[PDB]
């Protein structure tokens, strides 16, 4: 196994994959890392056991279609590891814990919204449709975007969001388009 976590890029307290080689912290690991579970299998086995047990769900989809899609153990799962690649990249960290707005010239949003928000909502089934997760992930760096105005700063949502957009197509197999 990697003696770092995935997630974080740091040692410490670490949980061995039993199949694969990565490692996690316990609340890097999403969901947090399960109490026994012999042998264990990470959100990346899993994800790619589903894609083995069923080859067809890799053929291109509409955005529209995968939105509507209630959130049924294997959906519940892909939006789990979608969170878990954005918490992936270093700049999520702007983005994890709950932000607070005084700056002169612009005013907070009126709905604010965080990544560690987005985890409690997904670990205590708040959502019953992948729109739900994925119009509170948007959320977050629309709301970034729009409170930086014409602050460089504003460059990190659009830097998160990238990462986000391109992993929400791997993941859930959207139709490749120019
Ligand atoms: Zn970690
Ligand atoms: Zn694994
Ligand atoms: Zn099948």
């Amino acid at each position: 196994n990697s003696n770092i976590c995935e997630v974080c890029n740091k040692w410490g307290r670490l949980f061995c994959c039993d199949t694969c080689p990565r490692s996690f912290h316990e609340h890097c690991h999403i969901p947090s890392v399960e109490a026994n579970k012999n042998p264990w299998s990470c959100i990346f086995c899993r994800i790619k056991t589903i894609q083995e047990r069923c080859p067809e769900s890799q053929s291109g989809h509409q955005e529209s279609e995968v939105l509507m899609r209630q959130m049924l153990p294997e959906e519940q799962l892909k939006c789990e590891f979608l969170l878990l690649k954005v918490y992936c990249d270093s700049k999520s960290c702007f983005f994890a814990s709950e932000p607070y707005y005084n700056r002169e010239g612009s005013q907070g949003p009126q709905k604010p919204m965080w990544l560690n928000k987005v985890k409690t909502s997904l670990n205590e089934q708040m959502y019953t449709r992948v729109e739900g997760f994925v119009q509170d992930m948007r959320l977050i760096f629309h709301n970034h975007k729009e409170f930086y105005r014409e602050d460089k700063f504003t460059r990190l949502g659009i830097q998160v969001q990238d990462i986000f957009e391109k992993n929400f197509r791997n993941i859930f197999a959207i139709q490749e388009t120019s």
